[PDB]
């Protein structure tokens, strides 16, 4: 529900801090 990694079970409160971790997800490529 809401914004969140949608690849990791996670919870976030924004979506600013919430992507940049999300791009750690994805490195390169
Ligand atoms: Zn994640």
């Amino acid at each position: 529900k809401k914004f969140a990694c949608p690849e990791c079970p996670k919870r976030f409160m924004r979506s600013d801090h919430l992507s940049k971790h999300i791009k750690t997800h994805q490195n390169k490529k």
